[PDB]
């Protein structure tokens, strides 16, 4: 047998007709004997057992003309087979990138479409990694931004992912990471005293606080005791610093 290699090549080039085929062939398999119960059997079908990526990651690592309808295949079949939260919520296993889900890798890809079907879909909006990305797209494989879906919308500048996820109430807007961070301290460590971003960081400081109501994340201390302002003094950012400083009028 080769169904789970065949599953992986279908996602990564896009051969929609082929995924609906395989996808019936390790259906029907469910009922040969095996070592496992159905839901283990399928996630292990489906998951690089190596790293811990599911054939869903290796979607969305592949854009390509047919990514979303091939994303909208395997939540049917997870949904189909009762693993739809446990496949949609899988994490790499490889300790370099530990942690990263299929909807960190949408956000960071600035799928946005595809990133609002996987929330609705169940994909938890406050999973947390510490490992860098992989393959990332666009930012550089250890960038940080605060370790939660909301922060990595905010500090790439994807201001709708960011408002949808504010509008989940599941969303914890509040959430402190691994260095007592919050999105507002998040948004200091990615601000510079620029020019060609000296907008997006203190428009969305500004949309997150509006929108939010959550006047607190300006208050709340990180692991060094410091608020946002301080934490952006610590750093000598002096345009984000008068900018929290002008809030205040």
């Amino acid at each position: 047998m080769r169904l789970k290699k065949r599953i992986f090549a279908a996602v990564s080039e896009g051969c929609v007709e082929e995924l609906r085929e395989l996808l019936q062939d390790l259906q029907d398999l469910c009922r040969r004997r095996r070592g496992l119960d159905v839901p283990d059997f399928l996630m292990h079908k489906l998951t690089a057992s190596d790293t811990g990526k599911t054939c869903l990651m290796k979607a969305l690592l592949n854009i390509n003309p047919n990514t979303k309808e091939i994303v909208r295949i395997l939540l049917a079949f997870a949904e189909e087979n009762d693993i739809l939260d446990r496949f949609i919520n899988a994490e790499y296993t490889e300790e370099a990138y530990e942690g990263q889900t299929a909807l960190n890798i949408a956000i960071e890809r600035r799928q946005g479409d595809i990133t609002a079907v996987l929330i609705a879909a169940g994909a938890d909006v406050n999973a947390h990694a510490k490992g860098v990305f992989f393959n990332p797209k666009y930012q550089h494989e250890g960038f940080y931004f605060g370790e939660t879906p909301l922060a990595l919308a905010a500090c790439t500048n994807q201001p709708e992912i960011v408002q949808l996820l504010m509008e989940n109430e599941q969303t914890d807007i509040t959430s402190q990471d691994s260095r007592g961070n919050n999105i507002l301290h998040a948004l200091v460590t990615v601000a510079e005293d620029f020019k060609t971003q000296n907008d997006f960081v203190k428009r969305m400081y500004d949309m997150i606080l509006l929108r939010s109501g959550n006047w607190e994340l300006e208050t709340m201390r990180n692991n060094d005791g410091l608020t946002p302002l301080q934490l952006a003094a610590k750093m000598g950012k002096a345009e984000i610093l008068k900018y929290i400083l002008s809030r205040e009028i």
